């Protein structure tokens, strides 16, 4: 066999049969005689190219490959692999090698320091020194993105490697089963699962890693249980929780000091497949506070300025802690009121109002994803997220995520509408992704918030009263021709009459809809 | 408090109370005013300090605190840094850096990219922003290092940084404790153990985490419910069973195809707290053999070339799995026979004849280390080890380790005899090491194998038929001499008369005893 | 022919006979058939090795060729690799990798990452991706070592590629002349000159590019022309001018405001072959003062807090500005006064008075190493070295470079004798290296300063008023035994006496000899 022939096995054989990609001359001996099995997922920019397949692998809950060209395709991609090592998404990045006699001298396409490029997003970073040893360095390359905590990986191959013999002994690499559903031992777990019951008011925080682990229902009986508040850690990339639950307490601010005064008067704070915290712009805890960290990730464990940490897979630890805990007698917290509706004329739309129809409108197993910077906290108080999966947003809070994420969300999610709520600034960085969801006809909903302004950061601005500060807004854009270039249906709405008019021919299309909205400006 | 202040607390607040180094000026702020409950063990050079600092740890289980200065330091430890990498030592290696004011000039002193040089040997690198994040980030080293899987990790820190006010909420950090004592998930741990309890053929192999986690007796107990043999992965590090016991196979041989012969007609193999596997100079299993790996590493479990993998705390996993299994009605496996008497004469002496004396005179605790590359064999043999702790071995094969190290064993465990067997090329590596012995009246044995030439060396050389190559010889060094040079004891042995009456004189020494023995030329 | 034997011409062609080395597995199918015309130079550890290379290099001004084993090899070098990125000394380090198979498993001894273990103390840092490509990396590795700045630079070679095909192809690396020898354009270049001539009070700073490029010679014409004062910029590795000399001013103290106080007055300071500054322990230049750098580094150009600067060869740009300056009417500076005899009883010696007699009884062309770290200054004023290349000094600061330094410099320079002068505290770093100087009998002389205490540490310790610092001091050790055991001849000196009796017959020994000299403590 050859040694591409062992390495389409070797993935088919791991569950992988999709090639997220932007193609070059480095990659035609990988992508020719391409498997009639495997199906190729082309995006005409890199940062879209691993966006797409971000988010396939986040709402699949699977390891997603990546294939790019040579340096330049790889560092086109790099932000994107800063969401990716920040929201844990198992990516599998391929890049292609020049052949091994040209690298020396350094012809044209050649990945100079190939495995330090990538670094220091990736988990892991490799680029193997002769060519039988591609699928054993594929085969690490699925493992490392895989085994918890999840993240993505490297891998650069030189042109000539694909063509030539392959170890017979790769087979054993075909069915490598490994486990990371691991959780703590039965004597710790007994003593955490007693200071649980034994807690007079424990509060729950609650991260993306639940999401990822699809923990969502088992942390919903938790607290049933423990008939405690739960609040979604700051900066969240996910939502862990059904947002209308009568325990469900919302979005945490995301100062330390905010964070600590919330958490006042909660003797035991378990936190659930979080950091501890993605904090932004003073006591960590105040006395009378314990707080314990479940999370996957070691790193995570070592840098939480506060709390005990136990470093598990947060499914198994979810499951185990939910089944394990008493029923408190304790009365189950009561639900949070609806939010109030914002007054609102036959002008430019509120992002409340938006956000309003939108759950007014959407099925009620819609997938939304978030980059619409200055309206974070007013989503997460209005659209009722009922299921696991329902919210995607930039974990390292790179912009040009939600666009493409949302694409491959759908692409992975095909019976869930999803629709991106994406602010006219963050919109342009991958726009070139609305291709994809036109040539391949997922139906993702583009619902751009156009404010004129890059908005978040002149709030920012403003908090600080920094004058005189440049490059703050983007006038000019006319998103309908941009989808239009891209071949994707595209309606405006400067009004709550064309807003629903538009959600209403949005939701009913049989392909992508962009919706250009008028809103508010700060 | 002061930065000092505040972190000396958390050290000890975490368990550490001894500071290996060799110092400078950038350390001088760090080691002032040295607290009166810490003790410093000073070593004449850097690979010393961390090679002693390694047996401590190793032997004690615990994180072990290095301080070395700027990069000259640094980088005379990474030869040792490579070993303790390899064998998932917990060292928290720190280095004083020049003043913030002096770092962009360059100073004398200055430790350039100071986070990059140590890698790739670290877990962990890092240099704090300023002198208030120094206890967080001391806090992040200590987790890091201390975490499944164990290893080094490395904390640059500025001169200057030291007499600066701490931040208040750093006492968050003291306490802290942060699990990795995990095992798989009831239901798959439940599958695992029927498919040992379904193997009609199986067997053990251990690696040196078992003996890490003291999961020793845990492992026998298993190897006797399961009726199986039991072999100890090759390059082995440390011992993790007992060697005269029923079910004791010994070192398996490093080769590919070795292994798999051995391992054929065995239905399932359980390789527990080893890489699969430390391979050296051809299938990788033969059909009918099942591979199943528990092991603390991610990045072992990636790399294996065949099996499934389980990534877990090993102490968790084995006593689990020795809990858990059925007692099996075969037949215990029946002890292997004792080796052969070599013929000797009343010259040199055969490195057999002096591992059989040691086991007829040395005390049934003694804990043994090996630097003798061309007795590796006999030794394992030879030695009747029957507690956990009883071997060391360099993990990366880094010579200069066994000096130091055994050291740094004796230290660790003040009731067991410690007898490093050393050959005459090793021996130099780190020969300075002596003095710390001498200085602190730590009682280590050391056992130099004079055979006058890089022996291993040769015998490969050998085997590959390579003719004309320099360099193998070591003629001219005088142990006695460089252990009277360091303040040691020395005796000679030339025959086995003196070899026995060496013994008998190092075994009732109150201080450490150098004897230089006469071994037979390849 | 095989890449072996291509490589080996290839370093022949390139003026290389010399392999500097301790040898390993990895390493001989590299070392094996070793050419008739080449010499291995053994060292018993990785430190010793690399210090042997460096003071061959730098007093041979030509690049030295260094062989280690993996990364625990390569390791136990990095902190002499540390000084020689300090001093740009031109090495080509070597290490052998496992055999391309057997890479990806990680079998015991291979080389993981190993481009980046280095980094960052080297110019270069390469793995070849196939055998063919070893001699093209090799010449590489030569040329970057070799291009001004000189600089230290690491190749990996996996062991199965020696005795692979190598390119015909390849005939075209043999010959290849690379040049650096560049100055700056006749334009500027007058520019300059005229700034010289038209300087009121000129003065001169001379570092270790300057001796390194043998440019001595030509600026002792610089300095008599221009007549003006020559000082050598502080942590000097190398002597760059005669020290008798009537321009000869001494060495610069470290500290920035004694340097800005040192040059006052002086309207134009030409600093050559020097970073500006390498400080120690407050304004950069005091007004009037106009500061002129030529420099063969351009990091050492990018970083200077003040002054123009000149990126060039130092041999270039010294001959061209010798020969191109005016001679100034101005009176030539005279010669600095003879440094006063300091009271010596019949007891310890003062350094002052081991110096002095030195000066008094070495040939006049001798060569000094320094390691001696509390009496640099003395040595300074003392020592009379009227030639170049009589000075070396750890460029980094890292000790354990003077003594297997002067073994290369010794064997370079086989003329002139080698007098080191090292710290008891110094002498332990690389105490193995002694036993190169024994069995290849390079007649080095060590004289070890013995005062039973780390001295510059104690006495930095005393400025900071820095109370209870362990470690500082080293008693116990006997340097005529450790000499002993690795075959040097021996001498102790308690008194001046017997210090003039060890000298004379050290100076008419025709091997090396060690001289303990029992000096006064602090
Ligand atoms: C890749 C990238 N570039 C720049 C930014 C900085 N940035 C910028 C440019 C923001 C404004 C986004 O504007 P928008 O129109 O998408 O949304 P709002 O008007 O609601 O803020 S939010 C923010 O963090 C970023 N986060 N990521
Ligand atoms: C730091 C380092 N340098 C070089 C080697 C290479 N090496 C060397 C030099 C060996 C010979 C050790 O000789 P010895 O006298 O200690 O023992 P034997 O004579 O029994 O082999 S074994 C081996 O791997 C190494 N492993 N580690
Ligand atoms: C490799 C390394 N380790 C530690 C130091 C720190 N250090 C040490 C340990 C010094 C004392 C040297 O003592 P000595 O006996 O050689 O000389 P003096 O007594 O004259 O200082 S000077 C100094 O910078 C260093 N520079 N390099
Ligand atoms: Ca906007
Ligand atoms: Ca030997
Ligand atoms: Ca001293």
């Amino acid at each position: 066999a050859s040694v591409h022939g062992t390495t389409y096995e070797l993935l088919r054989r791991q569950g992988i049969d999709t090639v997220f990609g932007n193609p070059g001359s480095n990659e035609l001996p990988f992508l020719k005689d391409f498997p009639e099995d495997f199906r190729y997922i082309l995006a005409l920019q890199e940062a879209c190219v691993v966006g797409i397949a971000d988010g396939y692998a986040q709402a699949s809950r699977k390891p997603a490959f990546i294939n790019l060209h040579s340096a330049a395709g790889t560092g086109n991609a790099m932000g994107a692999l800063s969401n990716a090592w920040n929201s844990h998404s198992p990516l599998i990045v391929t890049a292609g090698q020049q052949t091994r006699a040209m690298i020396g001298v350094e012809a044209l396409l050649t990945n100079v320091d190939a495995a330090n490029l990538p670094r220091p997003l990736v988990k892991w970073s490799y680029e193997p020194a002769s060519a039988a040893e591609v699928p054993h360095a594929m085969s690490r390359a699925i493992h490392m993105a895989s085994m918890a905590p999840q993240g993505p990986v490297y891998l650069s191959v030189p042109y000539d490697d694909w063509d030539k013999d392959a170890d017979p002994q790769s087979h054993h690499l075909f069915d490598r089963h490994v486990s990371s559903s691991v959780r703590l031992n039965d004597q710790d777990l007994d003593i955490l699962v007693k200071a649980l019951n034994s807690a007079s008011n424990p509060a729950i925080v609650l991260g993306p890693d639940v999401d990822a682990a699809n923990a969502n229902a088992d942390c919903v009986m938790l607290a049933e249980r423990l008939k405690a508040p739960v609040w979604v850690a700051p900066s969240a990339p996910r939502c862990p929780f059904p947002t209308r639950h009568p325990c469900f307490r919302g979005l945490m601010p995301a100062g330390i000091a905010a964070i600590s005064q919330l958490l006042e008067g909660h003797d035991v704070v378990l936190v659930i497949g979080a950091p501890v915290f993605r904090y932004t712009q003073g006591q960590y805890l105040k006395p009378g506070t314990r707080l314990i960290s479940v999370t996957c990730d070691p790193l995570e464990a070592a840098r939480a300025p506060m709390g005990d940490a136990i470093v598990a897979d947060i499914g198994a630890m979810a499951s185990a802690l939910a089944n394990l805990v008493e029923e408190s007698s304790r009365q189950l917290p009561t639900a949070a009121p609806e939010p109030a509706k914002v007054d609102q004329d036959a002008g430019r739309l509120h992002p409340e109002t938006v956000f309003d129809t939108l759950n007014d409108m959407a099925p009620e197993n819609a997938i939304y994803l978030n980059e619409s910077t200055s309206t974070t906290a007013q989503m997460w108080q209005r659209l009722n997220m009922r299921n696991p999966g329902s919210y995607y947003f930039c974990a390292a809070g790179g912009l040009g995520f939600a666009l493409p994420a949302a694409i491959g969300v759908q692409l992975a999610e095909p019976e869930r509408q999803v629709i991106a709520v994406i602010g006219d600034g963050s919109a342009n960085y991958s726009i070139s992704a609305l291709w994809t969801a036109a040539q391949y006809n997922i139906p993702t909903i583009f619902v751009i918030m156009n404010n004129g302004t890059y908005g978040a950061l002149r709030w920012f601005a403003g908090v600080l009263e920094a004058e005189n500060v440049p490059g703050l807004d983007v006038p000019g854009i006319d998103f309908r021709a941009l989808a239009k270039g891209y071949g994707v249906q595209a309606l405006k709405a400067d009004n709550l009459e064309q807003l629903k008019g538009s959600l209403q021919e949005a939701l009913s299309a049989k392909g992508p809809v962009l919706i250009e909205v008028s809103t508010v400006s700060p």
